[PDB]
């Protein structure tokens, strides 16, 4: 009779609509519950053991695999109507490896460019190098620096595409072998050096131990940079700032490989102590079925995982949507094993160390690897 859905406030308009259709197609009552998504998944470790859990909720793909493995979520049956491809199925399959969610949304980093500064989206990294050549991008305050292209490359999430595109990887077996860490392989090193090559030509504020993003955002808004790398979550900010931006796929690396960013996004998930696993599964099936997924984009702009609704989304001829769609084809999974937490800090520091001149590219890398190695085993 009743199904409770715990979502972020941003889904109120989405759930209320989807609920009325479901309630009038099957005979079950959908009651929404506003909250905080990530916080809700935290308090789920100590909620299954009492059953005071909602029937359906939402979770990012990395949290699907962690919570999954740590027995916090019921398994999910993937239906034909969910239209999951190998890569989205992959995204909801934990290490062991059963499925623990139905893919709802996908995301990836994109390139934003200023149309008042360039006629076309830079297609390659060379193209971006040539724009740093042009004097009209020189940074006032020091020399010889540009703002022609800025990326938050002290951020591992931002910088990962650059490294992996050159041949790096966090864990082996597409993020499963914790004994096989590739953040210090030859590709990882040239990638790091490549970032370094930029930072030598960038305003020293880019090396800020915290808010590099703000500077990058400022520069794009005031119209001082031609292209940046950032997520879809920045779009509004640029809209507000009345910037004439366009959105394309991240330019391809000088080695000719695509910018291998982390494949982001969210899944519909079922707590393990739900009152009726079948009832939940049915509603989750209804949630990933082409129409609801189509409606999800309509009401939130979030790019659908269901491939059918994804093409629908593509068909909207919107630059951000399409770029996210196209860039995702080339993304790599954020490893969902619990050992990912041992990476964030050593890998963040690897970046700062190398770009700030504290360490050469080989040293920072190695140091981070053997430090991730150590936080593992002390598991």
């Amino acid at each position: 009779k009743e199904l409770t859905v715990y979502v972020d406030e941003g889904y109120k308009s989405y759930i209320e609509e989807v609920a009325k259709a479901y309630e009038k197609e099957a005979g079950v009552k959908v009651t929404l519950k506003t909250g905080d998504a990530l916080g809700g998944l935290d308090k789920l470790s100590l909620d299954n053991q009492n059953g005071n859990v909602p029937d359906v909720m939402m979770a990012p793909y990395d949290r699907v695999g962690s919570l999954g493995s740590d027995g916090q979520l019921s398994e999910v049956k993937l239906s034909d109507g969910a239209k999951t491809d190998d890569t989205t199925k992959s995204l909801v399959t934990a290490a062991n490896g059963k499925v623990y969610g139905a893919p709802a949304v996908i995301e990836s980093l994109v390139m934003y460019y200023n149309k008042d500064l360039v006629k076309d989206a830079p297609k390659t990294f060379a193209d971006l190098e040539n724009l740093a050549k042009d004097s009209k991008y020189a940074f006032a305050g020091e020399d010889g620096k540009t703002t022609a292209f800025l990326a938050d490359w002290t951020n591992f999430y931002y910088t990962y595409g650059l490294l992996a595109g050159n041949g790096a990887y966090v864990f082996g077996q597409n993020g499963k072998d914790a004994k096989d860490i590739g953040l210090a392989n030859d590709g990882s090193i040239v990638g790091i050096n490549y970032a370094k090559s930029w930072y030598e030509k960038w305003p020293k504020g880019m090396q800020d131990t915290e808010g590099a993003g703000n500077l990058i955002q400022t520069q794009f808004q005031e119209g001082k940079t031609a292209a940046i790398i950032d997520g879809p979550w920045k779009a509004q900010a640029f809209k507000d700032a009345k910037v004439n931006y366009g959105v394309a796929t991240i330019p391809t690396l000088p080695n000719g490989k695509e910018y291998a960013a982390f494949g982001g996004g969210k899944a519909w998930v079922i707590p393990q102590a739900v009152k009726n696993l079948e009832a939940s599964q049915k509603f989750v099936d209804f949630l990933v079925a082409t129409e609801q997924q189509k409606v999800l984009y309509d009401k939130t702009n979030e790019i659908p995982a269901n491939t059918e609704a994804r093409s629908y989304a593509e068909g909207k001829n919107d630059e951000l949507t399409t770029a996210v769609i196209k860039q995702f084809k080339n993304t790599q999974p954020l490893p969902n094993i619990s050992q990912m937490s041992a990476v964030w800090d050593p890998a963040k520091n690897m970046l700062f160390d190398a770009v700030s001149g504290q360490k050469d590219a080989k040293t920072a890398a190695n140091d981070a690897v053997t430090l991730i190695k150590e936080t593992l085993k002390q598991k």
